């Protein structure tokens, strides 16, 4: 096989910067102690794709989780603060947008090359975060 569009996000990634991270987990409903240790990890993110499968890891202090999806296919999540979601991701003019719906809510998470990094933007409702990824 070829490749593929889907391959700029391939690689090994490092959080650099984070914005608003602890108000959107707020908004998500996480609590007072996840959040907290949940906003001092500095996640690495590996980035892989096998044929159809793309896999997303993230090895930190606070969690490691895996996912492995094809494009537009639902599946289920247990997410880094031990939330129960059905995910699809899907690719919109080379964005990965990611919904995550549990309990009759749901949040987006996009993930985008720009310049030499992958930029994470999070919203629920109208509360936005902002990660920043560089290559380790
Ligand atoms: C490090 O603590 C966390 C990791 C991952 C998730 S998440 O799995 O639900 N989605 C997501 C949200 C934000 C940033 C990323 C990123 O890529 O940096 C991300 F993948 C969390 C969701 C709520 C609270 C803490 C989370």
């Amino acid at each position: 096989r070829g490749s593929h569009m889907c391959d700029a996000f391939v690689g090994t990634w490092k959080l650099v910067s984070s914005e608003n991270f602890d108000d959107y987990m707020k908004e998500v409903g996480v609590g007072f102690a996840t959040r907290k240790v949940a906003g001092m990890a500095k996640p690495n993110m590996i980035i892989s794709v096998n044929g159809d499968v793309i896999t997303i890891k993230s090895e930190s202090t606070f969690k490691n989780t895996e996912i492995s999806f094809i494009l537009g296919q639902e599946f289920d999540e247990v997410t880094a603060d031990d939330r129960k979601v059905k995910s699809t991701i899907t690719l919109d003019g080379g964005v990965l947008v990611h919904v995550q719906k549990w309990d009759g809510k749901s949040t987006t998470i996009k993930r985008k090359r720009e310049d030499d990094k992958l930029v994470v933007e999070c919203v629920m409702k109208g509360v936005t975060s902002t990660r920043v990824y560089e290559r380790a």
